[PDB]
Protein backbone atom coordinates (compact mmCIF):
# COMPACT_ATOMS: atom_id res chain seq x y z
CA UNK A 1 0.00 0.00 0.00
CA UNK A 2 2.26 2.48 -1.12
CA UNK A 3 -0.07 5.41 -0.56
CA UNK A 4 -2.40 6.34 2.24
CA UNK A 5 -5.11 8.53 2.23
CA UNK A 6 -6.14 10.80 4.48
CA UNK A 7 -9.04 13.18 5.13
CA UNK A 8 -8.12 16.12 7.26
CA UNK A 9 -8.20 19.06 5.88
CA UNK A 10 -6.79 21.37 8.50
CA UNK A 11 -3.38 22.19 9.88
CA UNK A 12 -5.15 21.85 13.67
CA UNK A 13 -7.39 19.26 13.00
CA UNK A 14 -7.76 16.42 15.47
CA UNK A 15 -7.71 12.79 15.29
CA UNK A 16 -9.06 9.91 16.78
CA UNK A 17 -6.68 7.32 17.56
CA UNK A 18 -7.94 4.63 15.23
CA UNK A 19 -6.79 7.70 12.79
CA UNK A 20 -3.49 7.82 14.11
CA UNK A 21 -2.67 4.49 14.66
CA UNK A 22 -3.36 4.65 10.91
CA UNK A 23 -1.02 7.26 10.58
CA UNK A 24 1.98 5.88 12.57
CA UNK A 25 1.74 1.55 11.18
CA UNK A 26 1.75 3.17 7.58
CA UNK A 27 4.41 5.58 8.21
CA UNK A 28 6.60 2.94 10.14
CA UNK A 29 5.61 0.74 7.24
CA UNK A 30 7.13 2.93 4.22
CA UNK A 31 3.97 4.46 3.00
CA UNK A 32 3.59 7.86 2.04
CA UNK A 33 0.79 10.01 4.08
CA UNK A 34 -1.29 11.71 1.70
CA UNK A 35 -3.82 14.58 2.47
CA UNK A 36 -5.27 15.84 -0.99
CA UNK A 37 -7.16 18.95 0.53
CA UNK A 38 -4.60 19.63 2.91
CA UNK A 39 -3.51 23.30 1.66
CA UNK A 40 -0.26 25.51 2.93
CA UNK A 41 -2.36 29.04 2.01
CA UNK A 42 -0.05 32.15 1.06
CA UNK A 43 -0.05 35.59 2.64
CA UNK A 44 -1.09 38.41 -0.74
CA UNK A 45 2.44 39.63 0.47
CA UNK A 46 4.29 36.18 0.14
CA UNK A 47 3.19 35.66 -3.19
CA UNK A 48 5.57 37.32 -4.97
CA UNK A 49 8.00 34.43 -3.59
CA UNK A 50 6.71 32.19 -6.51
CA UNK A 51 9.25 32.83 -8.34
CA UNK A 52 12.30 31.14 -8.80
CA UNK A 53 14.87 34.37 -9.00
CA UNK A 54 14.82 34.25 -5.05
CA UNK A 55 17.66 31.70 -5.21
CA UNK A 56 20.72 33.06 -4.73
CA UNK A 57 23.25 30.29 -5.59
CA UNK A 58 23.83 26.69 -5.41
CA UNK A 59 22.57 25.88 -2.43
CA UNK A 60 18.21 25.89 -1.91
CA UNK A 61 16.54 28.39 0.51
CA UNK A 62 16.58 26.86 3.68
CA UNK A 63 15.57 28.27 7.09
CA UNK A 64 16.46 26.83 10.42
CA UNK A 65 13.59 26.98 13.29
CA UNK A 66 15.57 26.36 16.26
CA UNK A 67 17.75 29.56 15.35
CA UNK A 68 15.71 31.39 13.17
CA UNK A 69 18.31 32.11 10.57
CA UNK A 70 17.61 32.20 6.64
CA UNK A 71 20.25 30.97 4.31
CA UNK A 72 20.18 31.16 0.33
CA UNK A 73 18.54 33.88 -0.70
CA UNK A 74 19.21 37.72 -0.81
CA UNK A 75 17.76 40.81 -0.96
CA UNK A 76 16.60 43.58 0.95
CA UNK A 77 15.68 43.03 4.99
CA UNK A 78 12.15 43.99 4.33
CA UNK A 79 11.89 40.71 1.54
CA UNK A 80 13.87 38.55 3.86
CA UNK A 81 11.62 39.33 6.86
CA UNK A 82 8.48 38.24 5.10
CA UNK A 83 10.47 35.04 3.09
CA UNK A 84 11.36 34.12 6.79
CA UNK A 85 8.20 34.73 8.08
CA UNK A 86 6.78 32.20 5.22
CA UNK A 87 8.61 29.09 6.29
CA UNK A 88 8.68 29.81 9.98
CA UNK A 89 4.85 29.52 9.25
CA UNK A 90 5.58 26.34 7.93
CA UNK A 91 7.57 25.26 10.23
CA UNK A 92 5.44 25.85 13.17
CA UNK A 93 2.30 24.42 11.13
CA UNK A 94 3.78 20.81 10.40
CA UNK A 95 5.13 20.60 13.54
CA UNK A 96 1.93 21.23 15.29
CA UNK A 97 0.03 19.15 12.86
CA UNK A 98 2.82 16.32 13.16
CA UNK A 99 2.33 16.43 17.29
CA UNK A 100 -1.47 16.15 16.83
CA UNK A 101 -1.34 13.50 14.71
CA UNK A 102 2.09 11.14 15.90
CA UNK A 103 1.02 11.48 19.96
CA UNK A 104 3.40 8.34 20.20
CA UNK A 105 6.37 9.78 19.21
CA UNK A 106 5.70 12.69 22.17
CA UNK A 107 8.67 14.88 22.17
CA UNK A 108 11.18 13.20 20.58
CA UNK A 109 10.32 15.13 16.93
CA UNK A 110 13.01 17.22 16.76
CA UNK A 111 12.60 19.97 13.73
CA UNK A 112 15.31 20.42 10.99
CA UNK A 113 15.17 22.80 8.19
CA UNK A 114 12.35 24.27 6.23
CA UNK A 115 12.89 24.34 2.51
CA UNK A 116 11.40 26.67 -0.38
CA UNK A 117 11.60 25.20 -3.89
CA UNK A 118 10.69 27.32 -6.51
CA UNK A 119 12.53 25.69 -9.30
CA UNK A 120 10.69 23.66 -11.71
CA UNK A 121 11.77 20.08 -11.62
CA UNK A 122 11.57 19.40 -14.87
CA UNK A 123 14.61 21.08 -16.34
CA UNK A 124 17.21 20.06 -13.30
CA UNK A 125 20.16 18.53 -14.57
CA UNK A 126 23.03 17.45 -12.19
CA UNK A 127 25.21 14.43 -11.51
CA UNK A 128 24.15 11.09 -11.53
CA UNK A 129 24.72 10.94 -8.19
CA UNK A 130 22.06 13.74 -7.62
CA UNK A 131 19.80 12.99 -10.17
CA UNK A 132 16.49 12.72 -8.04
CA UNK A 133 14.89 11.39 -11.16
CA UNK A 134 16.56 8.63 -10.11
CA UNK A 135 14.76 6.28 -7.46
CA UNK A 136 16.47 6.69 -3.46
CA UNK A 137 16.49 6.60 -0.13
CA UNK A 138 17.95 10.06 1.60
CA UNK A 139 21.55 10.45 2.30
CA UNK A 140 23.64 13.05 2.35
CA UNK A 141 27.21 12.82 2.65
CA UNK A 142 28.17 15.94 4.30
CA UNK A 143 25.32 15.39 6.84
CA UNK A 144 25.76 12.01 8.80
CA UNK A 145 22.37 11.08 10.64
CA UNK A 146 23.91 8.63 12.99
CA UNK A 147 21.02 6.44 12.58
CA UNK A 148 18.34 8.78 13.53
CA UNK A 149 15.42 9.29 11.01
CA UNK A 150 14.71 11.63 8.01
CA UNK A 151 10.88 12.59 8.36
CA UNK A 152 9.24 14.96 5.74
CA UNK A 153 6.68 16.69 5.39
CA UNK A 154 5.78 18.22 2.09
CA UNK A 155 3.43 20.33 0.66
CA UNK A 156 2.48 21.66 -3.09
CA UNK A 157 1.70 24.95 -3.55
CA UNK A 158 1.76 25.81 -6.83
CA UNK A 159 -0.39 28.44 -8.15
CA UNK A 160 -1.54 27.08 -11.40
CA UNK A 161 -3.02 23.85 -10.27
CA UNK A 162 0.41 21.89 -11.60
CA UNK A 163 1.00 18.72 -9.78
CA UNK A 164 4.20 17.39 -8.30
CA UNK A 165 4.92 14.32 -9.89
CA UNK A 166 6.85 11.63 -7.78
CA UNK A 167 7.29 8.22 -8.55
CA UNK A 168 7.29 5.36 -5.57
CA UNK A 169 9.67 2.49 -5.47
CA UNK A 170 9.81 -1.38 -3.93
CA UNK A 171 10.39 -1.61 0.48
CA UNK A 172 13.60 -0.55 1.88
CA UNK A 173 14.14 -4.18 2.63
CA UNK A 174 13.88 -5.39 -1.13
CA UNK A 175 16.07 -2.30 -2.39
CA UNK A 176 18.40 -3.22 0.63
CA UNK A 177 18.60 -6.83 -0.79
CA UNK A 178 18.85 -5.98 -4.27
CA UNK A 179 22.31 -3.73 -3.64
CA UNK A 180 23.28 -5.76 -1.00
CA UNK A 181 25.70 -7.91 -3.62
CA UNK A 182 27.20 -3.90 -4.22
CA UNK A 183 27.86 -2.77 -0.67
CA UNK A 184 31.51 -2.68 0.69
CA UNK A 185 33.31 -1.51 3.65
CA UNK A 186 34.75 2.21 3.89
CA UNK A 187 38.64 2.23 3.59
CA UNK A 188 39.90 2.14 6.93
CA UNK A 189 40.44 5.97 8.17
CA UNK A 190 38.49 7.72 5.40
CA UNK A 191 35.84 8.75 7.58
CA UNK A 192 38.28 9.94 9.81
CA UNK A 193 39.75 12.35 7.38
CA UNK A 194 36.76 13.21 6.23
CA UNK A 195 35.55 14.53 9.73
CA UNK A 196 39.01 16.09 10.37
CA UNK A 197 39.16 18.04 7.70
CA UNK A 198 35.13 19.57 7.63
CA UNK A 199 33.74 17.54 4.79
CA UNK A 200 31.66 15.95 6.94
CA UNK A 201 29.38 17.65 9.84
CA UNK A 202 30.33 14.92 12.47
CA UNK A 203 31.84 11.67 12.14
CA UNK A 204 30.19 9.57 9.46
CA UNK A 205 28.68 6.56 10.71
CA UNK A 206 28.53 2.46 9.15
CA UNK A 207 25.24 3.49 8.85
CA UNK A 208 25.44 6.50 6.92
CA UNK A 209 28.21 5.03 4.73
CA UNK A 210 25.99 1.74 4.02
CA UNK A 211 23.44 4.18 3.38
CA UNK A 212 25.03 6.61 1.42
CA UNK A 213 26.07 3.35 -1.06
CA UNK A 214 22.74 2.28 -1.40
CA UNK A 215 21.59 6.05 -2.47
CA UNK A 216 24.48 6.25 -5.05
CA UNK A 217 24.93 2.41 -6.25
CA UNK A 218 21.13 2.09 -6.43
CA UNK A 219 20.67 5.41 -8.38
CA UNK A 220 23.93 4.06 -10.87
CA UNK A 221 21.82 0.66 -11.29
CA UNK A 222 19.98 1.54 -14.52
CA UNK A 223 18.48 -1.75 -15.30
CA UNK A 224 17.04 -1.66 -11.80
CA UNK A 225 15.83 1.87 -11.96
CA UNK A 226 13.91 1.02 -15.20
CA UNK A 227 12.59 -2.23 -13.94
CA UNK A 228 12.03 -2.28 -10.00
CA UNK A 229 8.39 -1.89 -8.83
CA UNK A 230 7.38 1.81 -8.75
CA UNK A 231 3.95 4.01 -8.75
CA UNK A 232 3.64 6.98 -10.42
CA UNK A 233 1.49 9.12 -8.74
CA UNK A 234 1.24 13.29 -9.10
CA UNK A 235 0.20 15.33 -5.75
CA UNK A 236 -2.02 17.75 -6.41
CA UNK A 237 -1.71 21.68 -5.91
CA UNK A 238 -2.85 22.00 -2.32
CA UNK A 239 -1.87 18.97 -1.26
CA UNK A 240 0.52 17.84 1.65
CA UNK A 241 2.27 14.50 2.41
CA UNK A 242 4.64 12.96 4.74
CA UNK A 243 7.14 10.31 4.47
CA UNK A 244 10.68 8.52 6.06
CA UNK A 245 12.34 9.43 3.03
CA UNK A 246 15.14 7.17 4.54
CA UNK A 247 13.05 4.75 3.97
CA UNK A 248 10.73 4.91 0.83
CA UNK A 249 12.44 4.53 -2.22
CA UNK A 250 11.50 7.91 -3.87
CA UNK A 251 11.72 10.15 -7.16
CA UNK A 252 10.42 13.47 -8.52
CA UNK A 253 9.84 13.87 -11.86
CA UNK A 254 8.13 17.79 -12.38
CA UNK A 255 6.51 20.40 -10.37
CA UNK A 256 7.11 23.88 -9.35
CA UNK A 257 6.72 25.23 -5.72
CA UNK A 258 7.16 23.49 -3.22
CA UNK A 259 7.58 23.90 0.80
CA UNK A 260 9.24 21.03 2.58
CA UNK A 261 10.17 20.47 6.39
CA UNK A 262 12.46 17.93 7.59
CA UNK A 263 12.13 16.45 11.17
CA UNK A 264 14.50 14.29 12.80
CA UNK A 265 13.61 10.87 15.17
CA UNK A 266 15.54 8.39 16.99
CA UNK A 267 15.12 5.28 16.46
CA UNK A 268 14.50 4.15 19.72
CA UNK A 269 11.55 6.18 19.50
CA UNK A 270 9.83 4.22 17.21
CA UNK A 271 6.43 2.25 17.67
CA UNK A 272 8.97 -0.85 15.49
CA UNK A 273 12.39 0.03 16.15
CA UNK A 274 12.69 -3.15 13.78
CA UNK A 275 11.52 -1.80 10.74
CA UNK A 276 13.93 1.28 10.52
CA UNK A 277 16.70 1.38 7.99
CA UNK A 278 19.00 1.25 10.55
CA UNK A 279 17.59 -2.33 12.64
CA UNK A 280 17.47 -3.47 9.09
CA UNK A 281 21.01 -2.83 8.05
CA UNK A 282 22.10 -4.21 11.74
CA UNK A 283 20.32 -7.12 10.66
CA UNK A 284 21.87 -7.97 7.17
CA UNK A 285 25.30 -6.75 7.85
CA UNK A 286 25.55 -8.17 11.61
CA UNK A 287 26.50 -5.69 13.07
CA UNK A 288 26.34 -2.26 15.17
CA UNK A 289 26.77 0.36 12.78
CA UNK A 290 26.20 3.56 15.09
CA UNK A 291 28.88 3.33 17.94
CA UNK A 292 27.22 5.72 20.05
CA UNK A 293 24.29 3.44 20.57
CA UNK A 294 22.46 3.31 23.73
CA UNK A 295 23.42 -0.04 25.67
CA UNK A 296 20.19 -2.02 26.62
CA UNK A 297 20.48 -4.78 29.24
C1 LIG B 1 -3.08 22.80 17.38
C2 LIG B 1 -1.88 23.16 18.24
C3 LIG B 1 -0.91 21.98 18.26
C4 LIG B 1 -1.22 21.06 19.44
C5 LIG B 1 0.07 20.32 19.82
C6 LIG B 1 -0.19 18.81 19.94
C7 LIG B 1 -0.90 18.45 21.26
C8 LIG B 1 -0.19 17.23 21.86
O1 LIG B 1 -1.12 16.27 22.29
C9 LIG B 1 -0.60 15.49 23.28
O2 LIG B 1 0.72 14.93 22.82
C10 LIG B 1 1.37 14.18 23.91
C11 LIG B 1 2.71 13.69 23.46
O3 LIG B 1 3.67 14.71 23.62
C12 LIG B 1 0.48 13.05 24.44
O4 LIG B 1 1.09 12.49 25.61
C13 LIG B 1 -0.91 13.53 24.78
O5 LIG B 1 -1.78 12.39 25.06
C14 LIG B 1 -1.53 14.36 23.71
O6 LIG B 1 -2.78 14.89 24.19
CL1 LIG C 1 25.61 16.83 1.01
CL1 LIG D 1 37.60 6.06 9.85
CL1 LIG E 1 9.58 16.78 -4.07
CO1 LIG F 1 15.00 12.35 -1.91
Amino acid sequence: QPIIQFDAESWEAEFTQEIQDKAIEGLESGSVLFFPKLNFPLLTEELKFLDPTWVSGAKNISYDPRSATLKGVEGKSEDLRLLSGLLKRYAEKTAAFLHLLFPFYGSSLKIARTSFRPVEISGRATSARKDDTRLHVDAFPSSPTGGERILRVFSNINPQGKPRSWRIGEPFQNYLNHLLPQLSPPAPGKRFLLYLFGITKGYRSLYDHYMLELHDKGKLDLEYQKNSPQVAFDFPAGSTWIVFTDQVLHAVDKGQFLLEQTFHLKVNALKHPEKSPLKLLETALNKKLVSSESFKL
